[PDB]
């Protein structure tokens, strides 16, 4: 739940999603969005919807993976 640990997991997730989709990091989600995820630590879909720059398309595509990345860091 340290910010650096969350940020690393989110960068690792973003690389997985890039490989799976063929998209750039930017198209997967931007650094401002990554930082907001790490700071806000959303734990639910409701909380994901509050994250600046993420948006519904990416919540649908990536939301569960994002929550799981955050939970993996917070819970171990």
């Amino acid at each position: 739940s340290h910010n650096a640990d969350l940020s690393e997991a989110l960068r690792e997730l973003r690389r997985e999603l890039m490989k799976e989709t063929g998209y750039s990091a930017f198209v997967v989600f931007t650094n401002a969005t990554l930082e907001a995820l790490a700071a806000r630590q959303p734990r639910t879909l409701a909380e994901l919807a509050e994250v600046p720059g993420l948006g519904e398309k990416r919540i649908e595509a990536y939301g569960e993976r994002i929550l799981d990345a955050i939970n993996t860091v917070l819970d171990g």
